[PDB]
């Protein structure tokens, strides 16, 4: 069951980029 | 097995969190 622990450190990964851009766009 | 998404959908939050203050040290 690799396939659940592999999504779960993943999508915190993307999740952590997502805000990347919420950051950016403090000076839209 | 509900524990196990809830902790999913939890971390992307908590790591969302972390990076927030990444951005704020950008300006060290």
């Amino acid at each position: 069951k690799g396939a659940i622990i592999g999504l779960m450190v993943g999508g915190v990964v993307i999740a952590t980029m997502i805000v990347i851009t919420l950051v950016m766009l403090k000076k839209k």
